[PDB]
C-alpha cells in the first residue's frame, strides 16, 4: 500500500537499521483515526538491488495479518526518503528490554511473552515461511507487553551464495541448517529454544564469550545451554526438545503453543526449579 507522504509525520529517530533509520511518527489517513507507526527510511546513496531488498522487507510482512507479527501500515516509493511504516512497538527489542528490567517480571509475564512468539511463529510456519533469524532482537513488544515477530526477507545468508541476507546466526542457528543449509520450521524451533533462554535468563546472550566455532562443537557433542538461574525445569525442558539433535523430534509450533498454554493455566508447575 502506497502512503501519500502528507499522511506521515515524523516524530523522533529511535533507532538504525540495516539501511538507515528507524523512527517513530503518525500516520493520518483519510477517513481513519491517526495512529502511531514506526518508520524505517531509506536516504540516497543506495544501488537499485540494495532498494529491491529494503522493500522485500514490507512485501513479506505485507503477505501476513496475525497479532505476534508485526504488521505493515504501507510503503512511500513515489518519494524520497523511501520509507517503510509498520505499528509502533513501544518497548523495542526483546532482548535489550529484558535487560533494562532484569528480573522485573514474573515468570507468568515471561511466559506470555513466550507464547505470543510461539503463536507468531506457529502462523509463520503454517503459512510456510521459515524465518531463519529467529533472536530475542528480533522481537519487538508493545505497551501491553504484547510480543510480535519482525524480520522479513528471502535473501539467501552469504555462505549459501556465490563461493565469492548476511551471515548465518549460528548461535542461534540448527546444527543441520548450519552444517547443510537447510532451513525448515523445525529449525526455526531450535532457534525458539535459544529465544526462550533468552528470554528466561533477562536477555543474556546465548553461550556467553564462546565463540562460532566453539558452539558449533560443543553441540556437535551434546552440550546445551544449563537452566538459567530461577528457570522452571518445565521451561527448560522445553528448551532441550526445541534442541533435539533429530529435527524430526523437535516439537512443532503448535505443539510448542499448547505447552505453554498448559503451563499458564498449571502455574503451580512452574514452581519447581533446580
Ligand atoms: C529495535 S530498533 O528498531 O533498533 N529500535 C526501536 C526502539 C524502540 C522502539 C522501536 N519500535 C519499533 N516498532 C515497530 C517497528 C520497529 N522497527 C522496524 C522493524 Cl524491526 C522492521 C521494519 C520496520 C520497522 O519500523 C518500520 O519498518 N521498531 C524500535
Ligand atoms: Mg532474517
Ligand atoms: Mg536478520
Ligand atoms: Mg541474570
Amino acid at each position: 500500500k502506497e502512503i501519500d507522504v502528507s499522511y506521515v509525520k515524523i516524530e523522533e529517530v529511535i533507532g538504525a537499521g540495516e539501511f538507515g533509520e528507524v523512527c517513530r511518527g503518525r500516520l493520518k489517513a483519510p477517513g481513519k483515526k491517526e495512529s502511531c507507526v514506526a518508520i524505517k527510511t531509506l536516504k540516497g546513496g543506495y544501488t537499485e538491488r540494495q532498494r529491491r531488498e529494503f522493500l522485500s522487507e514490507a512485501s513479506i510482512m505485507g503477505q501476513f495479518e496475525h497479532p505476534n507479527i508485526i504488521r505493515l501500515e504501507g510503503v512511500v516509493t513515489n518519494s524520497m526518503p523511501v520509507m517503510i511504516l509498520t505499528e509502533f512497538m513501544e518497548n523495542g527489542a526483546l532482548d535489550s528490554f529484558l535487560r533494562l528490567n532484569d528480573g522485573q517480571f514474573t515468570v507468568i509475564q515471561l511466559v506470555g511473552m513466550l507464547r505470543g512468539i510461539a503463536s507468531g511463529m506457529r502462523y509463520l510456519a503454517e503459512m510456510s515461511y521459515v524465518h531463519r533469524d529467529l533472536a530475542a532482537r528480533n522481537i519487538l513488544v508493545n505497551s501491553n507487553l504484547v510480543c510480535k515477530v519482525s524480520d522479513f526477507g528471502l535473501s539467501r545468508f552469504l555462505e549459501e551464495n556465490s563461493s565469492d541476507g548476511g551471515k548465518i546466526p549460528i548461535r542461534w542457528t540448527a546444527p543441520e541448517a548450519i552444517a547443510f543449509r537447510k532451513f525448515t520450521s523445525a529449525s526455526d524451533a531450535w532457534s525458539y529454544g535459544i529465544v526462550m533462554w533468552e528470554v528466561m535468563s533477562f536477555g543474556e546472550r546465548p553461550y556467553w564469550d564462546m565463540s562460532n566455532q566453539d558452539v558449533i562443537n560443543a553441540i556437535e557433542q551434546d552440550y546445551r545451554l544449563p537452566p538459567p538461574p530461577d528457570c522452571p525445569t518445565s521451561l527448560h525442558q522445553l528448551m532441550l526438545d526445541c534442541w533435539q539433535k533429530d529435527r524430526n523430534a523437535r516439537p512443532r509450533f503448535p505443539q510448542v503453543v499448547s505447552a505453554l498454554d498448559k503451563m499458564i493455566r498449571n502455574p503451580a508447575s512452574l514452581k519447581i526449579v533446580a
